[PDB]
């Protein structure tokens, strides 16, 4: 089956990791979650992309970033921004972002040319989560995983 073979996500307020497209997940295939500021009158979102099976993205691979601006003053979880990341045909990801209020967006797609890991990195990646299980289970399950961007 041709699949992603690592997790993808962004990451969340806390350094978290936000899963968006679940390891294992037959491509090609697009998901969506909507996600808020993590401060008061915060005028823009990262959107800070990551592959791989760890709860916290320090211990996970970036892929790239960029930013939604314009977002007008409101308080903390109330901006609405979709966030899609698609895997096309030719399994290349495409992830984009858009304030749901203001239709402000932006958009990278991350290539499969440049700055890639190699299988090896990928195998010991997901053996990694499989040791770390136990250190991972509790610690998703310590940190507060609300869907709020920096």
């Amino acid at each position: 089956a041709d699949v992603n073979p690592l997790t993808l996500g962004i990451e969340t307020v806390g350094g978290v990791m936000t899963k968006l497209i679940g390891r294992n997940t037959v491509i090609p295939t697009k998901k969506s979650q909507v996600f808020s500021t993590a401060a008061d009158s915060q005028s823009a979102v990262s959107i800070v992309i990551y592959e791989g099976e760890r709860p916290m993205v320090m211990d996970n691979h970036k892929l790239g970033n960029f930013d939604v601006t314009g977002i007008p003053p409101a308080p903390r979880g109330v901006p609405q921004i979709e966030v899609t990341f698609e895997i096309d045909v030719n399994g290349i990801l495409h992830v984009s972002a858009e304030d749901k209020g203001t239709g402000n967006k932006n958009k990278l797609t991350i290539t499969n040319d440049h700055n890639r890991l190699s299988p090896e990195d990928i195998e010991r990646m997901i053996n990694d989560a499989d040791k770390f299980a136990a250190d991972d289970q509790a610690q998703k399950e310590k940190v507060e995983s609300r869907n709020e961007l920096e």
